[PDB]
């Protein structure tokens, strides 16, 4: 159904957290004022931005990182509202019977 | 209806939090660069991370306790995203009529 | 319609700004660690804490003013959800035609 | 059909960046306390103001320029949650169906 669809983003977004949260620490690790120096640092990073949370601890600094930001971010943001569009249609699809 | 899951969200998430809150405050308290010390820190900062907010005036640095928050997350953002369901298809509820 | 619940969100969020920007700056206000003591800031925390931006340059340390908080962020929060749920079955309102 | 709506949003977004991520930094750089300074801070910031994020690396501190803020930031809640809006409905238009 709709939730094949659902658990297609958590899949999809895992990954995009691997993807960005190893292939961010390298654009950024190194650089002036890094602080994504470390595979697990990146890794909580990407988790606290992909929640949009972002208290701040980490975070990049290089032009380039920051696209795996946005990435990661738009990443997070859209998964979690195709899980809201889920219960959306079901609390519909429960409502189009009674 | 669909509003016995809505507040089924609420119900749910206040104990993800006191879950967390004190979950949490465990698993940190006591390391390294530890903030969430105090059981009413871990627990504000539990509201501060559920809702997304993050001010980054508290947060953990344990491998464990940042598990609680990926939890504490999901536990919010969730449970929101089900309550904006629920608003979706009261609109629709009332446009299925008229 | 159900628009006019939505443009109902926005008319009774500017007040919950406004009612704990002010209501929380004097819960706050004198406190050890206040950072929240200006008007204006308060002003501006609101904005920044309804929209679960958080930036940290400003928040509560009052176990009081902290409660003007998490009335401020669901506040927030839910006013967004409900705009989302208004264009939400307005693309199903064009859908239902189509 | 929504989607012709959806991706009116990310056009339509990616201009508030650019409008404020611009039209910011100039009321902004200059002030004391001023972060904003380079275009492509206020770059970056707009991208996670947009998102609420908001690290608290970089922030508005004339009271001018959070308005800018206050209007990337709906800018961006509000696009997602159309975007959401649009996963929604064609969660439920195959729903419709089926
Ligand atoms: C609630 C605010 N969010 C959280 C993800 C960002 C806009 C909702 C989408
Ligand atoms: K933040
Ligand atoms: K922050
Ligand atoms: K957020
Ligand atoms: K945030």
């Amino acid at each position: 159904l709709h939730w094949r669809a659902a658990g297609a983003a958590t899949v999809l977004l895992v990954i995009v957290l691997l993807a960005g949260s190893y292939l961010a620490v390298l654009a950024e690790r190194g650089a002036p004022g890094a602080q994504l120096i470390t595979y697990p640092r990146a890794l909580w990073w990407s988790v606290e931005t992909a929640t949009t949370v972002g208290y701040g601890d980490l975070y990049p600094v290089t032009l380039w990182g920051r696209c795996v930001a946005v990435v990661v971010m738009v990443a997070g943001i859209t998964s979690f509202g195709l899980v809201t569009a889920a219960l959306a249609t079901w609390f519909v699809g429960r409502e189009q019977e009674r």
